[PDB]
């Protein structure tokens, strides 16, 4: 999600952990990415992950927020559709395919949200991007970071993310921004600039514009904030314009969209929609006797089965 492996770039900044170090911290989880990941496609399998998912997660004492998206900001709603308007080549035919979609991430909100008060787990609908809320309760000290393997929280200003503690690989990646701005000289600016080369949500990119050609272009100009597309973009309508040999001359070769570098993108990221105010978030006793219903109705769990999986769960939130 987000851009297309900034992760690959952030390697070497991860330290490995055990889910034993995460004990007690509370961690934004944002579920927007399950509910993307289900919505393609034995019945409920996607409630069935969430309902392991929460086990990891209590089992680990960790206090998690659940993050879900509320509505997609301008740039994201544009560059959609331009890009699915690009792969295909009635007006209200894609309503129609917008409304289905809309009714399918509905009950799948309303069947996670369920899932969650059962286990007494928070969650909050963000006013924009969930990725972002999930940022700023992290810079507000509200949580010790998210849990998220979206590369996109980087560009809102994550300090602390853990990635990967869902897999069957099962290392932890832990990654603090300090760590990546000191050892790999990324800083947030250097990751927005990113974004508008190898193209985001906010944003396509330039087609053939891969980690090398991009991080090629950044040093070549270098400057502060977007200056560096700035120059970039000046310099190629500049080699355009006037029909003498240069190392990047790769660069001539390419041709951005009118408007490059579009200042929009870089505030949407920098200066995006969230809920600063700090929050009283609470956390329940998993109500058993209604979880082993949940189970019943979604998954054919006889109490038993439920049992086997949310036992081991509730003994070991019972120590501190």
């Amino acid at each position: 999600m987000g851009v297309q492996g900034l992760w690959k770039l952030l390697e070497c900044s991860g330290r490995q952990v055990s889910p034993e170090a995460l004990e007690g911290k509370i961690l934004a989880v944002d579920i927007s990415i399950w509910l993307n990941q289900a919505l393609k496609g034995i019945e409920n399998p996607h409630l069935l992950t969430l309902f392991h998912r929460l086990c990891k997660l209590l089992f680990f004492r960790i206090r998690p927020i659940f993050v879900f998206d509320g509505d997609a900001p301008l740039l994201k709603k544009q560059t959609l559709v331009k890009r699915r308007q690009r792969k295909d080549l009635l007006k209200a035919q894609k309503q129609q395919q917008e409304r289905i979609a809309a009714t399918v991430t509905g009950q799948m909100f309303l069947e996670s949200q369920e899932l969650l008060r059962l286990f007494g787990i928070p969650y909050i609908q963000a006013p924009m991007e969930a990725e972002a809320q999930c940022a700023i309760l992290d810079l507000t000290d509200q949580t010790s970071g998210t849990i998220t393997d979206d590369s996109a929280i980087w560009l809102f200003g994550a300090r602390h993310v853990y990635r990967n503690f869902f897999n069957k690989n099962k290392f932890v990646e832990y990654y603090q921004y300090v760590d990546f701005h000191n050892q790999l000289g990324l800083d947030r600016n250097k990751l927005i600039n990113l974004a508008y080369l190898l193209g985001s949500d906010y944003t396509e990119g330039i087609p053939t514009v891969g980690c090398v050609t991009a991080m090629e272009i950044l040093n070549e100009f270098p400057g502060h904030g977007l200056e560096p597309l700035l120059k970039f973009s000046e310099w190629w309508h500049e080699a355009q314009k006037n029909p003498d040999t240069k190392v990047k001359k790769k660069l001539r070769t390419l041709q951005l969209t009118p408007g490059f570098p579009n200042p929009a993108v870089a505030e949407a990221y920098l200066k995006p929609v969230v809920d600063d105010s700090k929050g009283s978030f609470l956390w329940g006793k998993p109500d058993l006797d209604k979880i082993r219903e949940f189970c019943q109705r979604y998954f054919g769990w006889n109490r038993t089965k439920t049992d086997e999986s949310l036992f081991p769960v509730l003994k070991q939130l019972d120590a501190q």
